């Protein structure tokens, strides 16, 4: 059948991918006892937006649930799925201008109609109930926009059934979806290598962000970054602003960037010395995060409770920080005092898919854990095959977190100021891989240099094939 | 005083630019007979947005009127200006920098937190708050009026400000022109790099990518001014041998735009037909720039470009008959359906093209003009004539006996799928003529030498 493709070396994505998602959603809804016969799923695609009151266009990016179901890149559409038969209808704006037939062929749907006819067409199809999308995103706190059209009031509308079901479908990636996520990770990994090869003392961080974006777009067809790429919030107020810090000798760099292809995300972080040679201290902190990274990846398999992996990373960080002489005392005591969250205040990792922070981390019955570090986890679910997660432990030296710990009698004793003082302004190490949960373990999607020797080799311009 | 700067070779933009804008706005309001003494201008800045219901951030870009007045890059702010004294107060979110930090950074008279805006304005006992509401004549959208908790307690006027701040934006200060010269410099350089890099077989988005990379990495231009048009949402058309490329792209620096279009043969060599069409647009481009000066009516420039295009198309054999008669039948709009050019500034399609008293001309071509004003010094415009071979426009003309007679179908057939040529320059009106901001290869000889890798 047809496939989405941007030519050259970019990935051909069969539109069958979305047909399989529609099939899976219908199969789930058919097994749902509360779904009436003759129900129709109604999704509304995104519309083009402009900057405020101007006619300056904002680059259009399809709404994620609508993309997941249909793969449609055009703004202003609606999409309908008959639950009982699986029949799909795309509604496109009545505006070279393409025919309805052109869109039917392009997207391999069963029917195409114009948007202004949606009320007439649905009336004629006599559905029992329209199933629309409404629910809460547990990362943004926002409520998903329910589809609406002139005349929808004449129909029976249920806005509670669909959201948890289509979320759960998105949580489990198909083999076709994995092929795209492998590709996004391949291009983003190559871009990360290019950045490590290009970085020079004296460069502005945004020069590297630009290079990353150029690699992803020109060689990967990735028009969008998946998320705001982190290399300043400080100097200009938003993560999106150019990071205009000058890279200095002795710096540890952290680049957190990932491109998006056809609305499938990647999210990768590399940490490395600006000048291409790890100091003893840098090697020590870095290899601590490498150790937790690898321990978690080695422990992940179906049935594993994700918060247990976060705690495992914490324990390893604390062990290694103690082996460095930054911390002293009982590691068990440190864990009881939640000392790990001083060095890693964020969650270990999160679902990834069409969204960087993908849906379904906190379905009904799954509770957020009200402890330092863990409260920042974007899911507290148990791992199952088909999930895609980031694994992103880090160690940070953040003054106000350290000072707070030093002011806390329950924590302050564990800290050796004489050694710690040398790590003030050390910076940050984070190692972020993307992985798939398999039937028995994981598959690593990311492919960047990770050991000290591999990183130093990459920055010295060694061919990627070279291995130390 | 302080300046915006992204280091390396990027431009230092004095925050004094925005101070001057505020003063200019107050000077204008003070002359407005409806403006009450003790009025305060209230502007609301943009806020951070996310993609739909996700936590995926959308790259923040400041609202244009608010940027013009304050140069503030942070989301979630307000800014007010005492009309009588010119005193400026910035309101920032309480979140980490001090208010003192923001005062120093933006060279405003006072900084407060946003949650105190009602209390602060109340203490200053204004007659009325002047808020922003009006219609953008390019989008049809209504400007969003500032609002805050407790604003209901104030007398608010939302009619006075818009036309007055729009009018200020129409006329660029020397400091603004410095930034627009810079954005044109970098975008010009990026266009040259694109011309050097184009190879048959490439995808258009590869050149869009290169352009953005040059502007960002070398210019500190994070944003494209507008969605990039890459003729021959990624443009994934393969550049083919024999194609005429059209690349319309411009970077933005600190919310100051640029808008440049280059047309050139994909394979680096103009055919006779391509040279003929291209040099027709070069001729109208140069004729319009030459004729521009204070007092010139912009629609006359549009019709000048039409006349020249028709003359050249007749010379080529595409058309026959009286060019006078052709103009009377609006034949120019078949080949150039859009307006000749538009105001440019903080927005690519900048404000103020149709203030009250200036009417849109209801004729083909001219109705798409984004201004029908007379030119005055300080105005910044694009000059972007083009010739297009658009089947449905051509078909409509061939069906209409008043136009069909002028067209030589046997010659036109050859130009079906020719594509299109547009040449877009950015210029400023001076006391005597114009200053050209754009600096790219333009003659056939310059373009071919550039693409051949010469120099
Ligand atoms: O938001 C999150 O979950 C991770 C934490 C570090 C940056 N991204
Ligand atoms: O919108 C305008 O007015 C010009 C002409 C077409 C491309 N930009
Ligand atoms: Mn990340
Ligand atoms: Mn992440
Ligand atoms: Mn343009
Ligand atoms: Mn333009
Ligand atoms: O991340
Ligand atoms: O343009």
């Amino acid at each position: 059948g047809p496939s989405f493709w941007l030519g050259n070396e970019t990935l051909k994505v069969p539109l069958a991918l979305f047909a399989l998602n529609r099939q899976r959603l219908c199969e789930r809804l058919r097994k749902n006892p509360a779904v009436q016969a003759g129900s129709i799923v109604v999704l509304q695609g995104g519309e083009e937006t402009q900057r405020y009151c101007t006619d300056t266009g904002v680059l259009f990016r399809q709404e994620s649930f609508f993309h997941w179901a249909f793969g449609v890149t055009e703004p202003g559409c609606y999409g309908v799925i008959d639950v009982d038969t699986g029949k799909s209808t795309l509604f496109v704006p009545r505006l070279k201008i393409h025919s309805k037939e052109h869109f039917k062929e392009k997207y391999a749907v069963d029917d195409v109609q114009y948007v202004d006819e949606i009320a007439s067409v649905l009336t004629s199809q006599k559905p029992s109930v329209l199933l629309t999308l409404r629910g809460v995103n547990t990362d943004s706190g926002s409520v998903c926009r329910e589809a609406s059209f002139d005349g929808i009031s004449k129909f029976e509308v249920n806005n509670t059934i669909l959201h948890p079901e289509i979320v759960e479908c998105r949580v489990f990636k198909t083999d076709m979806e994995l092929e795209v996520l492998r590709y996004t990770n391949k291009i983003s990994s190559e871009a990360h290598r290019e950045v490590m090869k290009a970085v020079k003392v004296g460069m502005k961080e945004y020069e590297l962000e630009s290079l990353f974006e150029h690699y992803c777009y020109s060689r990967g067809g990735m028009r969008h970054s998946s998320y705001t790429c982190i290399c300043a919030v400080l100097h200009y107020g938003h993560a999106g602003a150019p990071n205009d810090r000058t890279i200095q000798n002795g710096d540890m760099c952290l680049f957190d960037m990932g491109g998006e292809y056809y609305c499938f995300a990647s999210d990768i972080t590399c940490s490395f010395p600006a000048n291409g040679k790890f100091t003893a201290d840098q090697k020590a902190v870095y290899e601590a995060v490498l150790r937790s990274s690898r321990a978690v990846m080695g422990a992940m398999k179906p049935g594993v409770w994700w918060p247990d992996m976060h705690r495992l990373a914490d324990r390893i960080h604390l062990e290694e920080l103690a082996h460095m002489g930054i911390l002293s005392g009982s590691v068990d005591a440190m864990v009881q005092a939640h000392l790990g969250a001083v060095f890693m205040p964020h969650g270990l990792g999160h679902f990834l898919g069409i969204d960087v922070h993908d849906v379904g981390g906190y379905p009904e019955g799954v509770e957020r854990i009200d402890e330092p570090g863990l409260r920042s986890l974007r899911t507290a679910r148990h791992l199952q095959p088909g999930m895609v997660l980031t694994v992103e432990p880090g160690i940070y030296f953040i003054d106000h977190l350290l000072d707070e710990a030093l002011a806390d009698p329950a924590r302050a004793s564990f800290l050796n100021r004489e050694v710690l003082q040398r790590f003030r302004g050390f910076g940050r190490v984070r190692i972020e891989e993307d992985v798939v949960v398999t039937d028995s373990g994981i598959e690593l999607l990311t492919c960047v240099p990770r050991t000290v020797e591999e990183i130093e080799a990459c920055m010295a311009g060694c061919d990627k094939a070279f291995t130390p």
